[PDB]
């Protein structure tokens, strides 16, 4: 199915753009598969902080786009 190799390396590239651990983890969390909600739906649930929200949304978007194709 989806290129999971590419998936992991693209997410790691994105998490590396963040300075601190928590936004990195928000990235990895956003990148996890969710069959029932879009990335906007999912990130709308998160209120930890602006940088966490941004990383979550960015990595979700990256992950789902890779899955889509």
């Amino acid at each position: 199915g989806a290129n999971l190799h590419l998936l992991r390396q693209k997410i790691e590239e994105q998490a590396a753009k963040y300075k601190h651990s928590v936004p990195k983890k928000c990235c990895y969390d956003g990148a996890r598969v969710n069959f029932y909600e879009t990335c906007e739906e999912r990130v709308a649930r998160v209120t930890i902080g602006p940088l966490c929200i941004r990383a979550f949304n960015e990595c979700c978007t990256i992950a789902n786009k890779i899955r889509k194709e």
